[PDB]
Formats: structure tokens, sequence, C-alpha cells
RNA sequence: GGUAAGUGUACUGGAAAGUGCACUUGCC
């Protein structure tokens, strides 16, 4: 539940500029409380604004706008996590993948406790081209915490280079655009808020299943300041770990003295592609959870 | 020594913050 509100008509209006030209668009907004952005979206001449809101306190104020803008704002009382936007718009709007993005957009100012699990849920959806991505390469404009925004957009060798960097950037073009200060919200939180734009890639930079990249990225990054080989080890049961780790790094041409923050997405394609071949040869390797064995 | 803030720093795929460490400022 949200307890810090963005109501500056200057900042909500600037968020919807960064989403692009929406002048006949079908927009799905997830966050809206006081509808600050909601008002900003409707003044952009969208075709429809679909809006989901769990908190009932905000729905009378959203109806306030479904009448000041008749035939423009569809309201839904619901949970953005259970809600299926795959069926919220017509099949006529579905563009192919190797086309341009569709006329469907996601804009969102969720609580960070909702938006952080959800961006990963949506990243898996991009992988499977289902979910919000039945329409094609649906773009999304979301608010994360200043720090989380930088991790999604971080390049190699930087300090915010985390798991979220690779899980996002291999599937999406990611632009951390600007950062609103906490003082602009009401009441003020003890954090700053970043704004990030996602555009799904026609060809992902790793073509492996999402759960496979997940596992490689999770193990590379689990020991954070150390040699990246400290983490890649744990993909392999102890009995084969010495030989399977050396074979992994050598075939992928990875320097084991590299740190997790130093590995390009190219390095992950090589690690993932070779790890994919190891699981094809040993059908019971992929399930090795080192945490107990 | 115990404690609580603040600052810096490290980490977080469950970040409107949290935790470790260092220093500073107060207190017991």
């Amino acid at each position: 539940l949200s307890q810090n509100f963005l109501l500056d008509l200057r900042l909500t209006d600037k968020i919807v500029r960064k989403a692009g030209n929406l002048t006949n668009a079908y927009v799905y907004e997830v966050g809206p409380g006081p509808g600050g952005i909601t008002r900003s979206i409707l003044n952009a001449d969208v075709a429809e604004l679909l809006v989901v809101e769990k908190d009932t306190r905000f729905i009378p104020g959203l109806q306030m706008l479904s009448d000041a803008a008749p035939g423009k704002l569809r309201i839904v009382h619901g949970d953005v996590l259970t809600f299926k936007v795959e069926k919220a718009f017509s099949e006529s709007l579905k563009r192919p993948w190797e086309d341009d993005p569709p006329n469907v957009h996601i804009i969102g100012n969720l609580p960070f406790s909702v938006s952080t699990p959800l961006i990963i849920k949506w990243l898996e959806n991009i992988s499977c081209r289902d979910g919000p991505f039945v329409y094609g390469r649906t773009q999304m404009t979301l608010t994360f915490q200043k720090e989380v925004a930088e991790r999604l957009a971080a390049n190699t060798g930087s300090k915010q280079r985390s798991r979220l960097s690779v899980m996002a950037q291999y599937l999406c073009n990611v632009r951390h655009i600007f950062t609103i200060p906490g003082q602009a919200f009401v009441p003020k939180p003890e954090v700053d808020v970043g704004v990030v734009h996602f555009t799904p890639l026609i060809q992902p930079k790793i073509e492996q299943p999402f759960k496979l990249v997940e596992k490689v990225v999770q193990n590379v990054f689990q020991f954070r300041r150390k040699y990246c080989h400290r983490g890649l080890r744990m993909l392999f049961p102890e009995a084969q770990r010495l030989e399977s780790t050396g074979r992994l790094l050598e075939l992928a041409d990875i320097d084991p003295t590299l740190r997790p923050r130093q590995l390009s997405i190219s390095h992950f394609k090589s690690l993932c592609d070779v790890y994919r071949k190891m699981c094809d040869e040993d059908p019971q390797l992929f399930a090795y959870n080192f945490r107990e064995e």
C-alpha cells in the first residue's frame, strides 16, 4: 500500500513525455492512487486508459475522471499481479515480434514492494512473449527506487551492476532516464525515485530459457566482490565441480579472475550457451541446488 | 563496553528501505 504520493503536475507530465507520443494509444496504468499520472495520461490524447487499483480509497477520485473524460478511462478494482492484461485489449492491436512496438504501453508508479517482484515477473513474460507481450514488444515506463533504477540500467564495471542489470538488459533496451528527489513526494520518503523505460528486444542477447539465465546470473553474482569463478563453481555438484568449472570457463573463454560486475552480457551468452550444452549432456545437472548438497 | 541517531561505505531478485562495517554526535 502506497504512503508517498506524486502529485506535482510537473513531474507526472514529465513521466508521460518519457513514455513517448501516446496520441491514439491503448495505455495500461498500474500504479494510480490519487491518479496524478492518470490525469497526465488522459491529457495526452490516448484512445483508452486502463487502470487497475487495489486500494479502494482512490476509486471515487478515479470515477471523478471517468466522467470528466467519458469513454476514455476504464477502471478496474484489482491486483496488478493477478490481473491478466492479455485479454484487456483487442487482438487487432497485436503486432508481430520482429515489427515495431504495438500501440499498447505500460506506465506505472507502484509501491516499490510491488514493482520489484513484478518487473522480474514481466521480464519472464518478455522471454515467453506472453503476458503483456501478446501484443508484441509492449513498452513499459515504471518508477523504481533510485538505486534499483540504476541496477536495471547499470553497465559493466559499475557499482550498481547487479543481477537486475543482466536480467533486464539481455531481454530489454533499458533507459534509466531521470530521478525525482524524495522531497517531491508527499509525504517525503527517505529514498529518491528513479524513472526507467523498457523496450523489449527483437532478438535477446542470450537465447536460452529464462530460468537458465536466472540461475547463471544468480550464481555469478552470489559472491559479489570475489573472483567470478567462486560462484560459477556452485552450478556443479562437488564430485564434478573441479572439472566442470574449468571446462565451463575455458569453452566460454571467461577469465576466472574477473569479478561478477566485470562480465559483459556477451560473457553471459557464452556462459549460458555452454551451460546449456552441459545440461543437454547431463539431463540431471540443471536441478543441482548447491544449498543442501 | 552497552545504546541511538547522522555521515561515509559494502551488500539486497522481494528497496517509499533494510542489514554489516567505519567514523562522528549524543546518552546509559
